[PDB]
């Protein structure tokens, strides 16, 4: 089958196109014929070698994917060939205390597709039936593929970690990244008043159309005051920061006392600094968050089918232009998700 | 193999010994050679026909069980023949929203072993690897088999439903019967002051031995008054009831303002009238609870190995005497679990 | 000053106009010149004698009220004469554990204005500065007076008790009566899909205008079946009931598995028998709720100024017609609040 | 009256002994004749000038205090002369949304005694009746005084922020500090298995006697591994760090994935660094915590009266040796609290 793979751990030039045997489905497993694969930051991390070292090469990247059920292994129930589905990137054992508690993302054997094993940058992929979910009919394959990873991550942050509720002033940093665009929508869904920050008026323009109530350009090293102004001088109650590596000094200045700040986990190895004194004294909470319970995908897709949440496909390129896709992310030039059309 | 089948629905006499073929473990399944099967009131409802209608016959009852791993399916890890284990009676599909969230006991396809599928009243039983936990080595097989079902039910009521915490006055109804044995111990484990009620002086004496700080006899028409007197006149904060529909009026009377009452399988007789406006005006909360999440069996067994929680085996009977065992249980005379010894 | 005193306990005719001396504000107290006093079912229980026995006479009823600051005690800040305000009907000692925890409505000395102390059925009333909130400027005095009592009760039931969240199917009983008006709006505010039930077509039509997504008529012996049909057959997840003791059997039937039912002042007639084992087997939860924490009045009024929540004034009557007002309320005919105009 | 005051903002030499007019009680206020005053870190901070700048000098330090009610102002209820009491250092307005919600420590007007106004380093002090609590009879004045501030702070951290429960492995850093000794006890009370760290075997010896299950000396730059070893290799689930400025790099290495770490707020202005990448990726939560709801003191004292919690008075000196007391803290030479006998 056709697939993009990485011969080495370098820049986007390491991603090449080759042929690999079509994987076969095992018991309780399912083979999917991919129609679309979404790019994720996790991809670039592994591609550089900052994540998942000593990984078997060549490697097939890709955590987000959508398509049609090609074949089911022995003992499979709930899926058949021809069925449209989207992948749920969370691979867990399903036996440990964490999994049985609905916390598979905390499983000691937790693995994201394309991180440890071959992902969605191919025409085919096999995975446990439990990791497959029906694709909504009102969406295109590309749109479907862009949902899972970022929506899951933004859901844990906004709902479970920040406990967002109506009345809350939510600050979403760097509107434009996959996590951001979903966090803005989910936060609105929970009655929040969203304030989104970005580095260009163009991204702010898009954040506004996405549902943001107020927007702030952090190009000006005084944006925290603006955020304070927009929130009656008290600052944001809850903050969604998909990185923490962007003017975090300001973020905390924009955050209300007792405020909560959620930071989307990443294997970027980024070493920075976190203000102790004037952070814990103001009783601020800084919560690391990564992916989310696989159970979150069902209600997320439902809201997407109802139209309350929408995927944000900024660009689509052919699977073979995977390299070009990575440069689009590394150069941060697209508002929303980057999707690869497969087949 | 030897097994106690259910020829037809009716009195305990319908339970007879028969020879059934040995079940074979599927892909992710394992066959356990049973040593002890604990008796639950659920087995009685199935026997009488009150539960699980349209149930094929013959049927093997039994939700609780302990034993040794006999054989394991092809693709199965974490279990080998010889391993001592106890059964996690909760069966679900592990693919729906409820299951992925850990709330398997709320799965639309949720099933308790022995309720619809052959249970533990045999020398062998086959279940998914997800429903098997290591048997604590400090316990006898009859003690181990007695844990699961009641400890899980008592745990959801005390920990999740009632949110028992140190300083709480917890009231447990009818000691020695149902989930009281486990509820008194879990309650204390969470820092509460337990007040237990029973009918005989023996059971109350038995209650204190389990950790009950105070005892009350509900054979008197004014026992609710003693509970009030025993808690500074305010009444109990949290209440664990598995009988109800008889003393419920007394419980409601014994419950302090804003108190919480957790009800297990209170399928008693008449429902009188239930003095409402008493539960509303005083902001009381009545919570129904059946079983618990499979994940809860891990902390339980851990506390059991430490000796902070322990099962109470009231009587042991040979497997071929399941009938006599159902009699003992139906008359609620024995203090503790009735356990069948298989092999 | 003019006031409607309660000469004796009995029918609404016991309410008569009398001249009482003007109360004087203590140290941290303030005297409010009332403009409107909203009528609550509580005023009726006090009038009949069913509530607050040993109550000195004459007594001035009235828990809800709005007006202008008249005079303030010596040591008081944050209030000046001329300021428009609404009353927070919750009176507590503010020194006990319950009060310091915010749960003032659970204070052992908790008292609702007008229940034991002179209320709002007069031209002036004196209460602690802690029980006064700024009146939203976008509302008329009768609209303002209608908010507090019902919005606080509906909020604790929806937000704290039921934990309503987006995607939830909330069922509100008897629209236009009690806390339904507020519950339908708060429910929607928290992202639920509201199904409202009423007796007349007018009230149901009125319900949808308030945000009710679906409507059902409980005049039919099978209305519970419509709620089930209206929620994918599963039933309502959360239920707000302020009547009970009459349709409660229907509610329980309309409640989905593991559902929660919040009950306000369901002090209806007979209690029939209440089909238990249905609330236990299906793990249902019945929660009693009276009033709410004073702190909750702040977010409520904020949403009211934004227009996300709005009071519904059913009828206005001059203060001297409190008697006629109690009739209108006792017959549960008027849709919305019955508000007395003082000055 | 005799009292210790600070003429300037320098070392412990600025604390002098002088005479100041005896403060008079106002409405709803109470004058206390101090018998003992406990030293707190907050004291040294303000004494140096790192906290509460532009504060009126001379200033009377002291947040913790116990003694006898000297006189009550007009309109006081609940207290009379001769009554033994301990101070609740949290001064809040009692009107803002935070206060009425039981979150007075989050009030915008929150002030700790001795931080903004004259504290307990005198023979007399006046404060709102709401800030006074009855001293348990089984305790000496010195012992009583050492409870409030640190126990309150350790309570919010352990119970509210870390949500400690039985089964949890709690890591308490720097056993010896006021917060630590209380955190160890409260954590045990909630069923935790406590691991305490310190720099000398002597403090570890005392932490063991206090209730710590396991102890680790962080003098050895490899202690995190030891903590991991003691917790089956998974690390601590919850961590109490009353500073964060002590081997925080190790703390996070000793913390289990998904773990929670509570840091006691301080106006030390300590600027350090917080590991981003490998912290949020492991889904760690870092929670700033300061003081606690005044409501927490009641249940805390109760547990002290029951004997479940005990104050830890490491040393007592005469009020006039306040300077010496501060050097004992600045030189960190005492396990537990330092108390000043007054009068
Ligand atoms: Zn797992
Ligand atoms: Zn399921
Ligand atoms: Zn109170
Ligand atoms: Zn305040």
């Amino acid at each position: 089958m056709r697939a993009v793979v990485m011969r080495a751990r370098g820049g986007p030039e390491v991603l090449e196109v080759a042929d690999l045997p079509v994987p076969e489905p095992g018991p309780k497993e399912v083979r999917v014929r991919l129609k679309a694969a979404a790019l994720n930051h996790l991809d670039v991390w592994v591609r550089k070698g900052v994540a998942s070292p000593k990984l078997p090469l060549p490697h097939v990247l890709g955590a987000d994917g959508s398509g049609v059920v090609d074949a089911v292994g022995p003992g499979v129930e709930g899926f058949a060939p021809g069925d449209e589905v989207v992948i749920n990137p969370g691979l867990s054992c399903g036996r440990c205390e964490r999994c049985l508690a609905g916390e598979d993302n905390l499983c000691p054997r937790y693995q994201i597709l394309g991180e440890h094993r071959h992902g969605t940058y191919a025409e085919y992929v096999v995975l446990p039936e439990a990791n497959l979910a029906p694709k909504p009919k009102n969406l295109s394959f590309e749109e479907a593929a862009a949902i899972p990873l970022t929506f899951l991550t933004a859901w844990q942050m906004v709902v479970d970690k920040l406990g967002v509720r109506p009345g809350d002033d939510v600050l979403v940093m760097a509107a434009g990244s996959g996590v951001s665009v979903a966090a803005i929508q989910i936060a609105k869904l929970f009655g929040a008043r969203v304030i989104a920050t970005a580095g260009s008026e163009d991204k702010l323009r898009r954040a506004k159309a996405l549902g943001a109530d107020e927007t702030v350009n952090y190009t000006h090293p005084d944006w925290p005051k603006e955020v304070r102004r927009l929130t009656g001088g008290k600052g944001a109650d809850k903050v969604v920061d998909h990185t923490g590596a962007l003017y975090f000094e300001g973020v905390i200045k924009a955050t209300a006392n007792g405020g909560r700040i959620a930071i989307a986990g990443a294997s970027s190895g980024y070493e920075g600094t976190l203000p102790f004194a004037h952070v814990f004294y103001r009783q601020l909470s800084i919560l690391g968050s990564t992916m989310a319970s696989k159970s979150r995908l069902f209600p997320i897709l439902r809201f997407v089918e109802e139209g309350k949440l929408k995927p944000v496909v900024g660009q689509v390129l052919p699977l073979e232009a995977a390299a070009e896709g990575h440069r689009l992310l590394e150069e941060r030039r697209v508002f929303g998700k980057v999707v690869l059309q497969v087949g």
